[PDB]
């Protein structure tokens, strides 16, 4: 059987992070987590490109530019959506997720999903460096794995 | 670390706004907000192109023409959807959001989302220049930021 | 500020209407409304092309052929979906709306939405020439406006 | 009448399996089922290529690379999604399913769906080698059939 | 400020794992997770020493022998306790935790805690490779970090 | 990977059993079970040393003397605690468990836990040779395994 | 370890099917499933012998004659029992199952159980080619496996 997998050592890997500003008090913890994950797995901070955008809505178009860079191995999308009173959350969460996934397939490059989609503020806090971990760290670890996988698969 | 971000000064930037006429008593406040945000951030009103369309459904096709203009740096979509008795709202909100996001990615140009998607009239009023701000102003500010970001990122 | 908008006079405009047969007792009222709107706004009935299809499912593929005609300025989609006992309604409504919107963007030509998506028969009747107007007339009026807009915008 | 169908003998067929690691205690049972199905229907284990990825989110991009291999007849996607507290499940499940289906159509190659999408842990266990069978085995059997079908249809 | 921390690359590190057999259907998933975490972080499987013992009660005495080995950098304790009808669970969980912690301090060597202490079988399953991750993987990662930390701190 | 484990053949192994007299009608069944387990796994009854003590409180001090014997490979602690009206049970159970575990670590010799800690008489009966097995037999089997393990590990 | 198992390719295998007529509208679907399973796994339809009998009661005596044929490798029993108002169902289901199992052991030949034993008509429909699969297909697949197994085991 031929088996392909990615290790979790990040030496030499180069990452793009796109991070929105809405709910920044939480997003900033996700960004801290993603960078820490990369660095302590052996990636160099210098090899990270961070792009800031206003909201989750704007993440895909920026991620599309980063993922097109030949010197970026994977893109990590970071944001925090918390349901409000209206269905706005639904439409943004749907389009952010669809856009990122579509871009990944179009560009044949891993784009990982570190966007919290929470019904409540409590759920978002839980996932931004408290009881349920740090979604930024999770999405970064995924990106490390996928970038290494792609070194043999792509 | 390489860091890219957009400032909020709008000198020299050129914006397209596509604004629907359905629920105009609310949309017109969103348009006022977007224009004010551009102008007081340093953008010239002469550098704004405003396109009116009948309803939210029609926003994407018009935005597609504006976004294709080489002299437009970002497009701001402005509309107001309020849920009625039938699921019509769902289908329009889904397609307007999907279309705009898809166009942004296809054209590699920022298109911001100033479309209210409210369950009630009260929620729409709240977001069109009253207690929960002005979604037109928010979408304009996002567009300023994204246009500035793209000056280095694109 | 540059301002683009469409007037509501339809002199010289040429329209395609795609109308499904399912629920025809209602769809036929929508078609009457669309034609009346065009004619009394100055459009010639001879400049209308009407295509009939079995159900809402089949509207997009027919609309795609009409919208590709260089001598059609806009397409008006007309149908009536009424929720039944199963989720079938959801999947048809989702695809008819997605298809039309996608075609509009792909062909850079206005395609308006005169498809009722009702939970009940009563709601459909309300929107097919009774208390809540006539969705065919609304979609036709939109098409008039968009065709005029596109005369300067496209 | 011309009739095309796929037999279930897997002699000479070559398969790609993409299996995520999230919920591995269940996914690993699905992988065991898929491999067993192939082998006991006559396929050689040496003709299987297994790609591991972090989560269901990452399955499509990896499946896209495998499906593009001329010496892969079909791809089997294997993962386990279990609903949590937030709507995150919905967005991942929607994009994994959409991506795989889109890739299948784009590449004109069968990609089968062995991804459990469960509301509860119990439901996932039921479908990963207990009372409701093994979704990996089902997706592999489907892939066998489709690969054979395509030998005359493609 | 002097700052000491451990990276997550496991090259050259040597680990002891002590894993009980009670509830093995769950423990065995924790062992899989720990080994995977070591290997994909760069540790060699040949540098792992695995000791099996009957129950959680027996973990400390075995861990004491492994931790005393000069060529073991950290020990990972792996077990699954599920509360029964009597308070037995309390006394075992208390003593296994106390013993491991005491040994770590006595021997000035990291000993990490991969012992699930669940009120229910469902909670144990959740933590042994399903919705709440894999406690073996978590304890292994901790051990990697602590072994690296100790390379400068000890 | 280096793997250490204990087999369940007891040829040549020498055991100490410390058994309390309180609740003897149950403890005596546990002692029967422990002896049977040893003998039918190949241990000689002559190689068992049995020490009787008044209550569970007194088990540790006796176990400490037995575990210090160079010709004892493992000690099996056997007793029955049943909750009464006062918290006395808690303090005895806590100390008997802590003492045994501490002695095991101090003397680097396996001491297994065959002490029932029951809330009710029914629970104790269940665990002393009826529906939930025989805790003496379990603790003896553990001791066999640990003594064998220690033949290579210690 | 010596391991014996049956593959699922049916080339050269010869099968007997005994199918009752009571509840034929469902049994006939089970028979379709059994034949399809055999044929698409490589068995020849000419190598199938189908015996029809009145009711489940009569399946064993007919299966006894088929299983005694040296040129039959396995027998598949197919029927549908649905509980009525009286305990009649219980006695028939008990004897059909006992008879078939007894005959299998007596003749040292696989006889598989494709007899639905349902409390309700809905449950029977579910298992005769709808949501819970096709019991005829399942029993045929079992027979394939057992016939192959017996080629080395018998
Ligand atoms: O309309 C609002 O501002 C409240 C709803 C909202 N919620 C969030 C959220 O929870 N998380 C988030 O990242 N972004 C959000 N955006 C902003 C949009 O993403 C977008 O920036 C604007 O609509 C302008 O395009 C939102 O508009
Ligand atoms: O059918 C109706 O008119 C009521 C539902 C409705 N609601 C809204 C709304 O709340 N906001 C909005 O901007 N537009 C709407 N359009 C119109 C469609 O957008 C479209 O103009 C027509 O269907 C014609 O294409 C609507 O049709
Ligand atoms: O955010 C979480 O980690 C909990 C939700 C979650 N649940 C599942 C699940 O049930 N099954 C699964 O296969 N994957 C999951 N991923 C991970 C994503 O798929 C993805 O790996 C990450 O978002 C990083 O891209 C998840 O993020
Ligand atoms: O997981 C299951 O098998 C039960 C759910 C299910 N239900 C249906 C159904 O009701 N109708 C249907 O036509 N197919 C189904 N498929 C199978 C999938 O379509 C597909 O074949 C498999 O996921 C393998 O790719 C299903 O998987
Ligand atoms: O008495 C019982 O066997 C049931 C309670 C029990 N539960 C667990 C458990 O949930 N997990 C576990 O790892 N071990 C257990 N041990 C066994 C003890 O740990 C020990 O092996 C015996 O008491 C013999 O020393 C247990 O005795
Ligand atoms: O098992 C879990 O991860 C959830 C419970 C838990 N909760 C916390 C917590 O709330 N705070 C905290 O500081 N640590 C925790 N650790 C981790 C352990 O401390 C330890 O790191 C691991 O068990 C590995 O040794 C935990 O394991
Ligand atoms: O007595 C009745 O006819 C109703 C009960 C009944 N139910 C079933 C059934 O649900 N399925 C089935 O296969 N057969 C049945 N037979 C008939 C007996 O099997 C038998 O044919 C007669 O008793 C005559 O021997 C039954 O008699
Ligand atoms: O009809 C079904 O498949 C569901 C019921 C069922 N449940 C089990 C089960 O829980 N465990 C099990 O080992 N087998 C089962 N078999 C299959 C039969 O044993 C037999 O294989 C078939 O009836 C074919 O002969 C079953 O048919």
């Amino acid at each position: 059987m031929q088996i392909y997998e990615g290790k979790l050592t990040a030496e030499g890997l180069r990452f793009g992070i796109v991070a929105s500003r809405f709910n920044h008090a939480l997003v900033d913890r996700l960004v801290e987590g993603a960078i820490d994950c990369i660095v302590r797995h052996g990636g160099r901070e210098e090899d990270i490109t961070l792009v800031r955008v206003p909201g989750s809505w704007e993440i895909p178009v920026a991620a599309g530019e980063l993922a097109r860079k030949e010197d970026i191995d994977a893109v990590i999308a970071i944001g925090v959506l918390i349901r409000g009173a209206t269905p706005h959350f639904d439409y943004i969460a749907s389009e952010v997720s669809k856009g990122l996934a579509n871009l990944s397939l179009e560009l044949r490059k891993p784009i990982t999903f570190g966007v919290i989609t929470a019904d409540t503020l409590e759920q978002a806090i839980e996932r931004a460096g408290t009881k349920h971990g740090n979604k930024g760290w999770e999405a970064a670890l995924s990106a490390i794995e996928m970038a290494n996988l792609f070194k043999s698969l792509r």
